[PDB]
């Protein structure tokens, strides 16, 4: 045939992660230096609620999704396909249709909030990429993170004054975890703590 | 940056490359579109395809190396070069899981923002991408491939007359390339009058041999 | 320098590392040995297991984190850890093509020594396993090397229970004809020692699998 | 079962090379500073020769290898599958295989050559790497081992003089090839009339383009 010598060449690169691993996906905009143009200093308000409702909607989507950390203009989802001995993974663990689906689902939501309050707004792009992580380096991602949060969150406010203690999602961003209420929700944890401090908090997630 | 350095070397072992002066094809498919056609018309729906064409024009636009557009159900195969000269860059370095994945999102900013007006409170279409390197005499099979399946759907799709009749879009699919005309310049255009590439296969090949 | 850099982008676009901190398993299956035992004994020849034993230890004494080194048939696994303590390195940085070739280069070099006395060559592939699956692989391996024994058996001279009813007693056999065999690091004293042995005694891992977990979990 | 999940981790590695496409693979000898002690400086005859032999064994035994090239402790080869729109890939072009295997060759002889005069040396070790080209970059790919074989040529011959030359044969300046010689009988022999490639490109264009 000449569909078998085709879809030959599509599978050298149809990758797949190996199973029962923990699964980190990080979503970055893209060119958003230039996006966030118009939005304010030295947090957008607006910007930041835009995220918050896309992570809820990617944790509503992901199978295997526990936790989903925010920063900065990326989206950081831990997933998981070990929970029962018979669980299935998301797409096979297919590496490029993870990282596209995410991506692209990350881009559907955010756009359609964006425009809302901001019709004149032009689209917006998001890269995606996947990864495996061992348990015990889970924790030290969203630390690594986290440091990174602070770092550029100290960085953003000096710049306005020259050339504290501000809320939670401005010093070290906030996660997006399961609510109990018997049902079943995703909701922004505002009163997220320092992953260092209390690791716990993510590793809940990790072994199981 | 210690700890920042373990962490890159875990994301750096599914940092794949495609190798370069190769002939790119990335194709975005629409996730779960049976679903989300339910209230699209049948066998041919000129708005849903008119949003994809839409769309098209603007993954050729932005995506560097960009050549050829053939649009065809709900996927959409892009023909990307980077031998034009020597001193040719790829498209994010060739970045696999980084051309996919723009790619798509590109994909689903553009559809959704045509889809939302004209049709208000429409459910949020998604799409998945993936990117493969095709040798140049392979290169041209790809689309009559593609081109061959869109025939197959277009038939099977009338049936649940003449077929022949119908236009170039409906029954082969439509590319899209870049125009070039005159004004006071390069233009992406829609090529209504797309041929059979199995019999024309120059039409596609002379953007693969530079 | 301008040249090189250009080259090694293609190059480059195949060097895939394993991710570290991981359980990683290396497996080396003989190449076109049923043409190169056929001077050898049937169903079990005594000087060809001998060669691989002595290869076994070869390997352990050679890849960096080597922990366990199962034979059965014509093929070798090795399990390799690289998470024992917080500064330790991975062989050749879990450069995939590279652990995969040397093992199977340093699996060829040792085993045509021992033999010389036509060519046997090798394959080697590595892959990377989850810590509650390597008990499961080497538990695959030995369960399939059951099959494979009572199979040669019954042949010279259906299911495998139906050939192992009819067939001279199956059980009584050595372990190596049985279930395959591992070789492990021994701790002994010749004054407190340790070197790389052949355990004759290997156990059904399905049975005990703390047998290889103790590698596994730290 | 069992067996599936478990062939489905290793498959998480079985990587395949594109097909109909120029697949270069190089064999470099591990830590051969120290396997080269009791060799000779700079150029050592019964070395290379054991390579000669080393470069006879992989071509003849590597499905599409059509010209190898000797430098050093490296070994490198050209595969073409292409030859034929029948032509199959050496082990459907899987990447560990061809890797390892090459390598496995490539130790299997060259300790057994060797061992004729050297009885007392220990076991020599390779490490074997996979790739693809684009067939504009083939000859160039070659041209770079030849114009480091030059370099490294002229610096060792530096070295028992002076502390910090054409005269000398062409595989202590050049490197050698092995190709498949037409006598109607074939062989592979050693083209000790190895050409500077950089000159004559169609000397490695020709297996290339077909
Ligand atoms: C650190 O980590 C942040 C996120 O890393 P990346 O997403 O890899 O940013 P990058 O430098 O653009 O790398 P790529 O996205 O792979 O091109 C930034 C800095
Ligand atoms: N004003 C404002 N800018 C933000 C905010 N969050 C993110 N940004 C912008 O987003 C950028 C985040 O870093 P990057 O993701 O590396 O910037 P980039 O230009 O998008 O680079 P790429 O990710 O590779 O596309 C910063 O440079 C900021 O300018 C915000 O809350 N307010
Ligand atoms: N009404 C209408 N439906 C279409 C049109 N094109 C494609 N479809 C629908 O899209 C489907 C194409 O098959 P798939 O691409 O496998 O559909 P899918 O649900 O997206 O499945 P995946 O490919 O796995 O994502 C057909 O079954 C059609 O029902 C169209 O032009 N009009
Ligand atoms: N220009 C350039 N040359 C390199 C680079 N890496 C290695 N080389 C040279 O290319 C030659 C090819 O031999 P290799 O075995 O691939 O080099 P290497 O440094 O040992 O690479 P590894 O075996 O993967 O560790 C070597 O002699 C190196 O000196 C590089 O990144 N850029
Ligand atoms: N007579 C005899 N043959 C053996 C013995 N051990 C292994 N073999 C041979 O080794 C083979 C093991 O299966 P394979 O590894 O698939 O044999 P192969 O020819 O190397 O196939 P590939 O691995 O794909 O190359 C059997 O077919 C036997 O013929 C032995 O102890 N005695
Ligand atoms: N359950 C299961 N068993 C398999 C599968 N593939 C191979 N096996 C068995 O597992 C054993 C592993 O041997 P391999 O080295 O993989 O031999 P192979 O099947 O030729 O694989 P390659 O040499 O890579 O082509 C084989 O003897 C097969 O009988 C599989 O997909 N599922
Ligand atoms: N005496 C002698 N030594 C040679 C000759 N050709 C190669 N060698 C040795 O082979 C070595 C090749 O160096 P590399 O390939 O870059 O690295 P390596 O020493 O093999 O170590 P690895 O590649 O990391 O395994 C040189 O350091 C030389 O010492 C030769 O003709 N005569
Ligand atoms: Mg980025
Ligand atoms: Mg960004
Ligand atoms: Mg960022
Ligand atoms: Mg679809
Ligand atoms: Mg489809
Ligand atoms: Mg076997
Ligand atoms: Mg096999
Ligand atoms: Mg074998
Ligand atoms: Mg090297
Ligand atoms: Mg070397
Ligand atoms: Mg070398």
């Amino acid at each position: 045939s000449i569909g078998d010598r085709m879809k030959r060449y599509e599978n050298a690169y149809r990758i797949k992660l190996p199973e029962r691993m923990p699964v980190i996906v990080r979503i970055d905009g893209a060119h958003f230096h230039t996006y966030t143009k118009g939005c304010a200093k030295p947090f957008d308000q607006d910007l930041a609620e835009a995220f918050w409702e896309t992570c809820k909607y990617l944790a509503q989507n992901i199978m295997g999704a526990k936790l989903v950390y925010h920063q900065s203009d990326e989206i950081s989802i831990l997933i998981t396909n070990y929970d029962k001995l018979t669980t299935q993974s998301w797409f096979e663990n297919n590496l490029q249709k993870i990282a596209s689906v995410s991506a692209s689902m990350a881009t559907a939501k955010f756009n359609e909030v964006m425009r809302e309050k901001y019709p004149d707004k032009p689209l917006a792009t998001f890269d995606g990429r996947a990864q495996v992580l061992p348990q015990d380096e889970v924790a030290n991602y969203f630390i690594w993170r986290q440091q990174d949060a602070s770092k550029n969150s100290i960085s953003m406010v000096a710049q306005a004054n020259f050339p504290n203690d501000l809320p939670v999602w401005q010093k070290r961003g906030i996660c997006i975890i399961k609510e109990f209420y018997l049902r079943s929700r995703w909701s922004v944890d505002h009163e997220t703590p320092i992953i260092s401090k209390d690791r716990e908090y993510v590793e809940q997630f990790v072994y199981l």
